[PDB]
C-alpha cells in the first residue's frame, strides 16, 4: 500500500514521509496512539473533522485511514516541495507585508472553509500551516485538537497556549469564532514581526501589543483588532477580509514567483 520514509515530525503523535505504491503519490503517514485520544465520533474526532472538510487546497486532504490494535494511522496528502510556516519564518525572519497579506488571506479562506463544514480547528498557528512552495498555496494541518463548530461556549482546550485568547486563560471559557480570530491575530503578528507577541499568561491577559518591527499602521490596526480583549469587540471573518490592509491580495501563483522562487 504505502512506502514509509523519514520522520517528518513528532509530538499530537508522529508523522512520516511516504509514497503511495499505487501511483508513487507523495503522502504523509500520521500515527496517533489510542490512549491519547480523548475525543471520538467509532473513530477519533480528528478523522470526522478531516472528512467534513474534504473537497479546495487550503485544507489538508485525508486520503485514507487505518485502525490498528493501539493506534490510528492517517494518510494525508503531501506537497512537494513543502515547508511549514514556522520553519519558513524561522529561516527568513519577519515577512514583507505583501507576502504576509497573501498568506494571511489564504489562511482566512481556509478557516472560513472549515467553519462552513462545521469544523473548528482550535490550533491555528505557524506550525500547522504548510506552504506548497511551487504553487504558492497554504494548507491548514493537524485537526487533532479541533471540534465540531458550535455557537455555545467551549470549556475544553488542548491547543497551543500562547495562541489562546484571554477569556480562556482567565475563565476557561471561549466561543469558537472570536477565539479563532484571536489566534489569527497572534499569527498575523508572527508573520510581520517574526515572532509571537505574548509569552506568559499575564501578557495575554493584558493584551498590550508592542511592535518590534516596522509594521504599517493599517496592519497594526487589524492586528490590535483581532487581539481585542473583549471577544465581541473582535472583528468577524468578513470584517477582517474587508479591512484596508487586506486589499489587493496577490494570487497564490504570483506569490510564489515573487517571494518563493
Ligand atoms: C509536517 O510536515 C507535513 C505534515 C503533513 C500533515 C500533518 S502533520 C500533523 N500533526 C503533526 C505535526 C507535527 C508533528 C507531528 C504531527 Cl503528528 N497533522 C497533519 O495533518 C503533511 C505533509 C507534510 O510535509
Amino acid at each position: 500500500q504505502y512506502q514509509v520514509g523519514p520522520l517528518l515530525g513528532s509530538g499530537f503523535g508522529s508523522v512520516y514521509s511516504g509514497i503511495r505504491v499505487s501511483d508513487n503519490l507523495p503522502v504523509a503517514i500520521k500515527h496517533v496512539e489510542k490512549d491519547r485520544i480523548s475525543d471520538w465520533g467509532r473513530v477519533p474526532m480528528e478523522v470526522v473533522l478531516l472528512k467534513k472538510v474534504s473537497s479546495f487546497s487550503g485544507v489538508i486532504r485525508l486520503l485514507d485511514w487505518f485502525e490498528r490494535p493501539d493506534s490510528f494511522v492517517l494518510i494525508l496528502e503531501r506537497p512537494e516541495p513543502v515547508q511549514d510556516l514556522f520553519d519558513f519564518i524561522t529561516e527568513r525572519g519577519a515577512l514583507q507585508e505583501e507576502l504576509a497579506r497573501s498568506f494571511f488571506w489564504q489562511v482566512l479562506e481556509a478557516v472560513r472553509h472549515c467553519h462552513n463544514c462545521g469544523v473548528l480547528h482550535r490550533d491555528i498557528k505557524d506550525e500547522n500551516i504548510l506552504i506548497d512552495l511551487n504553487r504558492g498555496e497554504l494548507k491548514l494541518i493537524d485537526f487533532g485538537s479541533g471540534a465540531l463548530l458550535k455557537d455555545t461556549v467551549y470549556t475544553d482546550f488542548d491547543g497551543t497556549r500562547v495562541y489562546s485568547p484571554p477569556e480562556w486563560i482567565r475563565y476557561h471559557r471561549y466561543h469558537g469564532r472570536s477565539a479563532a480570530v484571536w489566534s489569527l491575530g497572534i499569527l498575523l503578528y508572527d508573520m510581520v514581526c517574526g515572532d509571537i507577541p505574548f509569552e506568559h499568561d499575564e501578557e495575554i491577559i493584558r493584551g498590550q501589543v508592542f511592535f518590534r518591527q516596522r509594521v504599517s499602521s493599517e496592519c497594526q490596526h487589524l492586528i490590535r483588532w483581532c487581539l481585542a480583549l473583549r471577544p465581541s469587540d473582535r472583528p468577524t471573518f468578513e470584517e477582517i477580509q474587508n479591512h484596508p490592509w487586506m486589499q489587493d491580495v496577490l494570487l497564490p501563483q504570483e506569490t510564489a514567483e515573487i517571494h518563493l522562487h
